[PDB]
């Protein structure tokens, strides 16, 4: 068979030039799950201009400038994480793909996380002053606790270990932004910025698939390895998550300083840390008390 | 300003960690051409299942087995080129970007060239047999003349010269597929496979922008260089284009062997090679004789993509 004596271009480019290249074959595929995911993410295409964010203006004007600053800072910090994933993380996954279709799906992922970052800009353009926008960017650059999180993960993308890179790529949509996503759902539960929360739900519709898919592909690779190597990877995952939770807690306490929201946001974050672990095929160690989310906030998340 | 004392994440990851990272800023945009390009390519989003390719079955069934094989082979060859560009070429541009928005635009490009590759698959699904599809994949793998073309470009993508990578990136949508795109427009000028040509025009609506944009960013960077280095880069471009034209000629003569289309397709290719040079800010050396296209073919090439097919 032609497929077994040729390589995909990305394999040729970075791994093995001993054989000729094959064009992607969408008429006979290795993994049916790839077609399912491709169809879902492409049919879920959206742009922030299609949501009428201007209808949030009345409830935005109900919020004082401390709350407006918090929202702008929170979203600019999330923009940084999506910029990391769009420009480095998801594209780094292409060359480590198990299948041809996976290579194209990660290109979609990188683009759509781009759209996610773009959508916060749309929200800022509609509601914030130029100075509020600039202040938030200054604050993100100068916040060491914020910066520590992407600084810990980027090395896995630029290093040679495809499994560690995959774990980083799952952790970003699976965990790292949820502490910030707490804020819009907290607000929309109280009738504040309902249209912004519609953008957040379109973002999460994508991110939940990104986390699932990276976790699915992770499990396929690790299942082939020796028991000793599987244990080594499990240990790496739990150790890395433990570190990322430590950094996230420190950041969220600083982000929400004066507002009281940090401890609820941390529980909201840990609920998703559990879901991250579950999507890698591991069990969550976190208790119900540690992951408790208020019904009104959970209602916004699930809608 | 925060912008002048911070770096984008991709710069931090690969080139410079002396300063902290800045989030993309879509509110204060460095180059308005980025926003114009972003808006056009996103508004132009489409998927191949929206186009009714089943209406080509009557004209497809009129074609003999040789013509059906040629089309399947040609399109599978174009699929390979789009696979190279989606999985290697466009994403390699991201880390060499001049602006923040350019990083996101190349992510869009990589995805959409993925869709271009997907679209040939939808055509094959409707028109071709399993055997035709499999034969064409075998043919592409074993065709050395075909393979030589992407093999010439890939090393620039994985090497550390950003300008040479940029040129290779522009050469793909700007030149390399046109020898193949001659075929569907030759056919649709004779009333055959009309719905397939609608897909090709949607593909070209993207590729024309891809070539423009890479050429635009190339020109901005090379304008900052010394006259000597500008001369070195001009020489590299013409040398590389000369190599690629030689390889393209050899491949097209093999592809179209027995049909008599190779000389027309080569002129069609060289017309676009001249446009490739013009989009890099250079003068085309090719004559009107050498780039002559029939008006019935040019009318199919130059026709506007159908807005009905948009997502
Ligand atoms: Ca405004
Ligand atoms: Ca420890
Ligand atoms: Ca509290
Ligand atoms: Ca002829």
């Amino acid at each position: 068979n032609y497929y077994d004596r040729s390589v995909s271009p990305v394999e040729y480019a970075y791994f093995d030039q001993s054989q000729n290249m094959r064009a992607i074959n969408w008429n006979k595929i290795v993994d049916e799950k790839d077609l399912e995911v491709w169809n879902r993410v492409t049919q879920n295409f959206w742009l922030p201009e299609n949501i009428p964010v201007s209808n949030d203006l009345p409830s935005w004007n109900e919020l004082d400038d401390d709350w407006q600053q918090l929202i702008t800072r929170t979203f600019t910090g999330l923009t940084l994480l999506d910029t990391v994933q769009s420009s480095i993380g998801d594209v780094a996954q292409i060359k480590n793909s198990l299948t041809e279709q996976e290579q194209v799906i990660y290109a979609n992922f990188a683009f759509m996380v781009g759209v996610h970052a773009r959508s916060y800009g749309t929200i800022f353009s509609t509601l914030c002053t130029s100075e509020q926008i600039e202040e938030a960017h200054e604050w993100v650059v100068d916040n060491e606790a914020l910066q520590a999180r992407p600084k810990a993960l980027i090395p896995f993308y630029t290093a040679d270990d495809p499994l560690k890179s995959k774990i980083a790529a799952a952790l970003m949509p699976g965990f790292l932004l949820y502490g910030g996503f707490y804020l819009p759902f907290y607000l929309s539960a109280r009738g504040k910025l309902p249209n912004t929360s519609d953008i957040i739900r379109l973002i999460l519709r994508d991110k939940v698939i990104h986390n699932f898919y990276s976790g699915y592909k992770y499990q396929l690779k690790v299942a082939k390895l020796s028991p000793e190597k599987q244990a080594e990877m499990k240990q790496f995952v739990f150790d890395l998550l433990d570190k990322m939770i430590g950094l996230e807690k420190t950041y969220l306490h600083q982000l929400y300083d004066g507002f009281g929201l940090a401890d609820e946001a941390i529980r909201f974050s840990l609920y998703n840390a559990g879901k991250f672990l579950q999507n890698l095929g591991y069990e969550s160690p976190f208790t119900k008390e540690e992951t408790r989310i208020a019904p009104e906030v959970f209602a916004q998340l699930s809608a």
